[PDB]
């Protein structure tokens, strides 16, 4: 229904998130964070955000 997943910041990717797609597989690949990630903005730009649950 509604599980709670919560966005946190990802210290492997920096810069610029373009692609939540990419996002979303660079968490599931580099951790453990199979809901993947989103595209989040944070100053100064648009970071990858995985997605853990809570």
């Amino acid at each position: 229904d509604g599980v709670k997943l919560c966005d946190v910041p990802s210290g492997t990717w920096s810069g610029h998130c373009g692609s939540s797609s990419k996002c979303s597989q660079q968490c599931k690949d580099r951790e453990h964070f199979a809901y993947g990630g989103a595209c989040h903005y944070q100053f100064p730009s648009v970071k990858c955000f995985c997605k853990r649950q809570c």
